[PDB]
This record gives structure tokens, C-alpha cells and sequence, in this order.
């Protein structure tokens, strides 16, 4: 069987994932690559059942039947309307403690734990308690709503692929204001095709100029 | 009390709708604005059932309880990988009949009729039958898949708010390669807040150099 099945959180298409898949396809003309959008939690049973072979997700959910490699962390940004006071710090950055009384749009609306779990945790980690929280379906909706004046949202740096009139991305300076990208696979030896996918990720990351950590992939 | 409820197709947040909503909000400090993401089909029933007061959609479903106003037509474009042959005539543009042997990604997967209905209809309208079609959930899936090398996609021009590495947007030349933007309200709707909403649309459109939408 020359088929590999890859699960991915949809919003990862705003980042390096499409470049990775494009290079992978080029490297493997005889391979059928099937792409399936699914939340990070859903990738656990998909891997266990053999419905996907590798899953690109935004957190690590422990299950004995699967294993994980952290690919990288993205910086979080604060998406704001251009008229917001916070946008005056567009070039400099702000901190989590500048955000606690703002209307924050969280996402996605899929089962917990999800992307938003870590976002709320980094507030809790420093004794900060956001007083105005709303959950919306997914990140590009949150961004559109921010542009419409509905509030602010903490978003991965990769979401800057989306640029909207009077939408601005403000850096978050807290060193832990970051969000992980993981690759998850079955808890067994990776296939030749999955090992090749690892090498493709390495190559794209090298083109981006990322420094590899020790014993990476 | 006092509240206005606005239904909208999610992808319309990539165009002028947010700045319309924001300008409108500024003019009404006492107004609660509730925004609801929903497909154009759902807006019709939501309007008849009183769950929204105005719907911004991408097609017209005729119903005697609803009245529509065509705000404008967006040009359709072809999203392609940078290396695609179609991307060699981005300046001059291509026609629908140039797309027929390509793998076309349709969207969204919401109930029909939807954006993809008109897309397939404009091909059918000229005796063109795309030989390879696949439906995906919504526009960003299509764009990512195009960027990943899986095919091409027809998208509204406002989609260009999303820029991906090696993703290019090619104009279409067919005069009917367009997609409408409608506002829909209940037939006997005469609220001052709805009047104000239409005037806000008018002001935003005027500033962009567009034609004034139809009369109240
Ligand atoms: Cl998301
Ligand atoms: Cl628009
Ligand atoms: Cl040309």
C-alpha cells in the first residue's frame, strides 16, 4: 500500500504544513497522500484505529497507544482592532496582565482539551484571571470578529497569513506565551514513510532558519 | 432591549463586512449587537423565525417573507499553486473553460444551496463540466490544500485577505464569473436600526468607490 493518511488541525494550514506536504509529494510521486482535518483530541483514536498514520496537533494528549514529538513552539500574538489602546504597542509588545479585563475570544469549540486550554492555563500560571471570556468556533472566525469590534483574541503567529482591514497583531512578550505544534504517531516504530515525513519537516524548518534542538525527530 | 441580531456567512468577514459592523457599532453606543455565523440557507429560516434581523449572504433564496438587496458582485478568482500553468496568465486572466481538466476544490460542505452551487452552475451555464471535483469544508481548507499541491479552487476576490506561501490568485475573465453579496431582512422590516445599517453599508461602499446599493 502506497498510501499515507495525515490528520491535521485546520488552522495549521496557515503555517508551514502546506509547504511540508508539497515537498513530501514531490519526494514521493508514487505515494498517495490523504489529508484529513481533525482536532488534536480526535487524532488519538484516529491513530489507534489506523484511520490516520500521523497527526499534526496543537497540544500533547497522553495515551499509552500513541507517542509525540514537539516540532516547535509558535509565539502567541494578541489580535486587536486597530483602534484599541493595545495597538499602540504593536512594535513593542504587551503582556498577559495587560489583557485580563478585555473581552477575549477563545477557540475552538471542539471538545476539551483543545488549543484554548493552554491559553487559559498560562493566565492561571501567573495568578491572572480573565474576567470576560467568549468561545468561538475557530481562529479565522475570531479574527474576523475582532476586526468587527467584538473583542481581542490570543492567536498563533502563523495566523498572520490572514490580514484584514483594521486588524492588528500585537506581540505577547511573556516567554511562556507560546503554543506548541506536535506530531503524533502510534506508539511503535515509525514506518519508512513516516520517517520520510520527519525528514521533510526537518528540511522545511531548516529553510525557515530554525535551530534544531538535541535529539529532534 | 435594545438588540440587533445579524447573521453572516463566515467568509464574508474577509471582506468589507467587519468595517461595516465596526462603523455601525460606533454610531450606536446603546445598541447590543449579536453576531451569528450561519450559511445563507439558515439565514432565510432564521429571518422568518425572528432569530436574526439581518442576514449577509452569498446567494438569494426567494421567499415571500424575505426581501433581499444585492449589495455588490465580487469577482471570482482561481486559487493555484505558484508553479501552476494557470499562474502564467495572472495579469491577463483566464476563462472558466481553461479550468475544466483540473482538480477543483469546491466548498463549503454546508447544506445546499451554497457558494459551491453557483460555482458549479456557472460552469454548467456554458456547457462546461469539470472532470475532477472534490468538496471540502470551507475556504481555508481549499486554500491550504491548493498550497499543498492538491488542486485549484474558485474563490471570491476578498479571499486574498489570506496569503499563503506559494499560493497565487488568478483573475477570471468570464463576465458571469462573479459571486453576489446580499443583505436579507424580513419583508415588512422598517426599523431605524436597519435603516442605519443600510446607510453604513452605503458610506463604506462610497468610500471604496463602489456603486450605491439599491434603495431602502
Ligand atoms: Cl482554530
Ligand atoms: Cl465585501
Ligand atoms: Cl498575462
Amino acid at each position: 500500500e502506497k498510501t499515507i493518511r495525515i490528520g491535521f488541525v485546520g488552522s495549521l494550514l496557515f503555517g508551514l504544513l502546506p509547504r511540508i506536504i508539497h515537498l513530501y509529494r514531490q519526494a514521493h510521486p508514487n505515494l498517495r497522500i490523504e489529508l484529513y482535518e481533525m482536532g488534536t483530541k480526535a487524532q488519538t483514536e484516529a491513530l489507534k484505529e489506523g484511520r490516520i498514520d500521523a497527526g499534526f496537533g496543537r497540544l500533547k494528549i497522553s495515551d499509552p497507544a500513541i507517542k509525540h514529538s514537539l516540532l516547535r513552539n509558535e509565539r502567541l500574538m494578541v489580535a486587536v482592532h486597530a483602534s484599541h489602546p493595545l495597538n499602540q504597542m504593536k512594535d513593542k509588545g504587551v503582556h498577559l496582565n495587560d489583557l485580563i479585563d478585555e473581552k477575549i475570544l477563545l477557540y475552538p469549540s471542539s471538545p476539551k482539551p483543545n488549543f484554548s486550554t493552554h491559553v487559559m492555563n498560562i493566565f492561571s500560571d501567573h495568578g491572572l484571571e480573565p474576567t470576560k471570556i467568549n468561545e468561538v468556533r475557530e481562529v479565522q472566525l475570531a479574527l474576523g470578529l475582532v476586526a468587527a469590534g467584538e473583542g481581542i483574541s490570543l492567536v498563533p503567529a502563523s495566523t498572520q497569513s490572514i490580514q484584514l482591514f483594521n486588524l492588528s497583531y500585537v506581540p505577547l512578550l511573556d516567554p511562556d506565551a507560546i503554543t506548541p505544534i506536535y506530531i503524533a504517531v502510534r506508539n511503535m516504530e515509525e514506518s519508512t514513510y513516516i520517517y520520510s515525513l520527519y525528514e521533510t519537516i526537518r528540511q522545511i524548518y531548516a529553510y525557515e532558519g530554525f535551530t534544531e534542538p538535541p535529539n529532534w525527530l
